[PDB]
Order: structure tokens, then sequence, then C-alpha cells
């Protein structure tokens, strides 16, 4: 008459769904394990948060996640170059479907505006950018942000809104160039995956619409989710 899951994972599930805890965990088809806050993994992840602040974030919990057969789906793109661990932020309500059915692309038929690099899956190298999409208030100041291994390969680098139908030949992803970027010389390797956890600096990119680098992929197989973070927003 009890759940066998760790306490933080239980608090995480009650958060997502807003009926037995174990039954709702099974609905996700995702192995959610709590990263040790002392481990090298937690230290790098917690450093990526603090360095990419430009609304201050404390890392409550770090979960190591693995959605059913997302490995298999992504295997072709695990060969690609430029694999970066990047932020995706969404409303807490959406995380039931995300972990269930992964990150998806809205259809062209479905009306869409504010999208400035077409219908794909967007990501940030700065956490304060992805955090905005959590839409957390002082009333409920806990928000969820994903870390995903995005297989970007040859990036088609734009600095102005452009509705993308198809990528130029040889390009695998789009990268919007922002006014602010992580320090290129402070980039490290986590599992052969580039983690851009340098401090926010002036990119040098002048004539740009964007304040922050956005990364977009137009194939769901190019994404392989690694970590989910539970974040307290300090106002
Ligand atoms: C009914 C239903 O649930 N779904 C059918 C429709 C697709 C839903 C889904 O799976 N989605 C996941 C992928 N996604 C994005 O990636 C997306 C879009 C978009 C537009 C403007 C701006 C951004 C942005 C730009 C910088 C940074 C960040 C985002 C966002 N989170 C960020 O961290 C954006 O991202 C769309 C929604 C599932």
């Amino acid at each position: 008459t009890k759940s066998k899951l760790p306490k933080p994972v239980q608090d995480l599930i009650k958060m997502i769904f807003g009926d037995p805890i174990d039954v709702n965990y099974e609905k996700l088809k995702t192995d959610i394990k709590v990263v040790d806050r002392d481990s090298e993994e937690a230290e790098i992840i917690r450093k990526y948060v603090k360095n990419t602040h430009a609304h201050d974030l404390e890392v409550i919990d770090i979960f190591k996640i693995e959605r059913e057969g997302e490995c298999q789906r992504y295997k072709p793109f695990k060969q690609l170059h430029n694999r970066r661990l990047l932020w995706h932020g969404s409303r807490t309500t959406n995380f039931a479907g995300i972990l269930s059915q992964g990150l998806r692309i809205a259809p062209p038929e479905a009306p869409v505006t504010g999208y400035m690099f077409g219908k794909g899956i967007y990501f940030a190298d700065m956490v304060s950018k992805s955090a905005n999409y959590c839409h957390t208030s002082q009333g409920d100041p806990i928000g969820l942000i994903l870390l995903g291994e995005v297989a970007l390969g040859n990036m088609y680098e734009l600095k102005h809104a452009s509705h993308i139908s198809k990528l130029p030949k040889g390009k695998h992803s789009v990268k919007g160039l922002g006014k602010t970027t992580p320090d290129p010389s402070a980039n490290i390797s986590l599992d052969g995956v580039d983690v851009p956890l340098g401090t926010g600096i002036s990119s040098g990119v002048n004539d740009t619409s964007l304040l922050y680098n956005e990364y977009i992929v137009y194939d769901i197989a190019q994404v392989n989710l690694k970590y989910l973070l539970k974040l307290k927003f300090n106002f």
C-alpha cells in the first residue's frame, strides 16, 4: 500500500499530474533516477545554471531520465557532430506529455506566430532564456527545465526571423545568434557532448534581433533527453 519510488521522484510526479503515484510513473514510460548532489554530474549541471544567468535559480533536484526507445530513435544522429547539452523550458502541465511522447513539432496546418525559426524543437545555451518558458509565479515558484543532448551537426546560423521549410544542403540544424553567449573557451565535454557552461559575454554579433542563442531541429530523432531539473525561482 506504498510507492517504491524515491521521495523526490514522488514529489515530482504529484507536481506533473497536479491516480496512484506508481501508476502515473508507469504512464511516462521514463526511468526517472535522482542524480547525487555531490557527484561530478550534479556539480557540472549546477555550474551550467549559475554561469548562464544574464529571477535567480536554485537547483532543488536533478533527475537522470531515459524515455522508452529514445536511444534507438536517436542512434542515427548519435553519429553526428556538434552534439550539445542544451536547455528546454516548458509549463509544468506539458511535462506529462513531454516525458510520455517526447518533444514533438507542431504541424504546418496548426496556426503559429512568434515562432521566428519555423516549426521545430527550440533550445537555449543560457538557462535564464529557457526558464522564461516555465511561466512560474511567486504563488507557485517551482518550474521544470529539461537538459537534452541535441545533435546539431552543421548549424545554419541566422540572426533574423526566417520561417524554415527545408534546410540548406548539408545543414542539420538552425542556430539564432544572440547578443549574449557562453564563453567559448570555457566549453567542456560531458560523455563526448559539448556543454556550453561559460559565463554570459558579448558574442560580438552586432546586427541581430536575438538577446540569446536559440537552437532549432526539425526532426524529433535529433533529440535525446538526459536530465530534468526542479528549479526554485527566487524573486
Ligand atoms: C499539444 C502538444 O502538447 N503538442 C503538440 C505541439 C508540439 C508540442 C511539443 O512537443 N512542443 C515541444 C517542442 N516545441 C518547441 O520546442 C518550441 C516551440 C517554440 C516557439 C517559440 C519559442 C520557443 C522557444 C525558444 C527558445 C527557448 C525555448 C523555447 C521553448 N522552450 C525553451 O526553452 C519554442 O520552442 C513546441 C512544443 C506537443
